[PDB]
């Protein structure tokens, strides 16, 4: 008996029982049902599925709950052991890669300047494409570790990400078909800050303009993660400051 | 947009999404039950996990909007394709199979006694096995279709079935741990009855007094589906009159 595993499971189990009986679902419905999860387990797609209507939900309560530079989902693509780098992000040298630059200072929630803190940065190949999970892309590639200097600074040279559809040929896919959604995300660099003292801070941050910005299909584009569209010298730059707290 | 799914899915996306909130659970719970559920994924105990928590509640709900013998929820073992009998179900002759007989009617809700009424059914080797389902047994064994006569009227002998537990090592065995629940079943026999004109009823019986028949972890046992406890020639009896409505 784990007392708050059968406090919210069991409140969600609660919770869905009404829904059965209200909605009326029929003995053939919940067979169309079930069969579809299934096949949503058949296809991998069962944390998917879940991230989709719910992360983006259990990130604005998170963002209640504390204080930092706005939160954002995790995403699957997060590959721990990332390499740390001065520094520039190992990417491809081939002409469709835009350079993108991101700057900033990491710091604390009683604002004193971190210095030593981890920031991990990963983000899509100009396809969508994420290192080390995707068609035979090296890991050490478009994944990189920031370590902010003695005034809490960190820069990092990087090419641009690009929108992605998570999976759409999936039970997922034409879920969201049904739910009049779709499968588009906007495009976003993802950061993981953590310095040995204090608690994590995962986000992702979008660029201002940019498609699927407004529909998101998952929610998690929130207007702070917006960044405002700056170039320098005909490079698009990111200056984010973050604030982990503890 | 399909109307219904649209109906059914979001109400249980926006009623999950307030538990979220309102029990505050954490960016780290949530993976914890996300990573839960993709054991649950990978255990194939998808449908199963389902099925104990909702399945008996759906069934509450078909009881309430038609006239029938009581039903009870299907459960995975029926396989369809089960040999016709006069008759005497398949069973192996060894010392431990307890004879136990089915007699009765099948008919329709106006009252008319239904002839040529295929009545499907299937149920549990002493040792809680399904047939063609587990160990290298044969399909025609525990298995078979009567098929009512000009009276409407169904006998069949079989051997006894007993309580059986649902996978116990998996994610939903210990789920149902912090549930205060267990993986235990009481004894029962399945039935599926159609009549080629009419709504299919599908249901299970058990014994009154059997183990579990008070606790089970699935929580579909009705008293309308407890038989009473009587013996002829020291051969327990079960006397059943479904009801198919249309
Ligand atoms: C194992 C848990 C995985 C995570 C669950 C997702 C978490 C939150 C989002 C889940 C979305 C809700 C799942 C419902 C899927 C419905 C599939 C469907 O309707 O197929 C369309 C289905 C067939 O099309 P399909 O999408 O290709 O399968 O439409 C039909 O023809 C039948 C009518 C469907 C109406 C059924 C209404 C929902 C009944 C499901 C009962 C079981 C719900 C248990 C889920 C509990 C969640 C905690
Ligand atoms: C894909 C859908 C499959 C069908 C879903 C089942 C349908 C109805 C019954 C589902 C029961 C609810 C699932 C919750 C499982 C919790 C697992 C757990 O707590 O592990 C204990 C977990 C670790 O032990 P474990 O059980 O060995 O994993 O306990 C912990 O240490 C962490 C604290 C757990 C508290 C988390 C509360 C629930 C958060 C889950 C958020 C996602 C819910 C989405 C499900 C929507 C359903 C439609
Ligand atoms: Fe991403
Ligand atoms: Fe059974
Ligand atoms: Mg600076
Ligand atoms: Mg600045
Ligand atoms: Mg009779
Ligand atoms: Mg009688």
């Amino acid at each position: 008996m784990d007392k708050r595993v059968a406090e919210v499971a069991g409140a969600i189990v609660e919770a869905v029982r009404k829904i059965l009986l209200d909605k009326r679902v029929t003995e053939a419905e919940y067979r169309a049902g079930v069969d579809y999860l299934t096949e949503v387990a058949q296809t991998r797609e069962t944390a998917l599925l879940l991230d989709v209507f719910l992360n983006s939900t259990i990130i604005e309560g998170k963002a209640q709950r504390s204080r930092t530079s706005a939160p954002a989902i995790q995403g699957p693509y997060f590959l721990e052991g990332a390499p740390v780098v001065e520094g520039v992000l190992k990417t491809y040298d081939t002409d469709d890669h835009k350079p993108l630059i991101i700057r900033g200072t990491v710091r604390s929630d009683t604002g004193e300047l971190l210095a030593g803190a981890v920031i991990d940065v990963w983000h899509s190949t100009p396809d969508g494409l994420y290192s080390g999970i995707h068609d035979n892309i090296p890991v050490d590639y478009y994944r990189g570790k920031l370590v902010t200097d003695s005034q809490g600074n960190y820069r990092v040279r990087t090419t641009m990400p690009v929108p992605y559809q998570i999976p759409y040929e999936g039970p997922t896919g034409r879920l969201l078909g049904h739910l009049g959604s779709h499968t588009w995300r906007p495009a976003h660099v993802h950061f993981k800050v953590r310095k040995d003292g204090f608690e994590p801070l995962t986000t992702q941050y979008y660029f201002e303009g940019g498609k699927w910005v407004d529909d998101d299909c998952c929610h998690g584009v929130t207007p702070d993660l917006i960044t405002p569209e700056t170039i320098e010298d005909g490079v698009r730059v990111m200056t984010l400051d973050f604030v982990i707290e503890r």
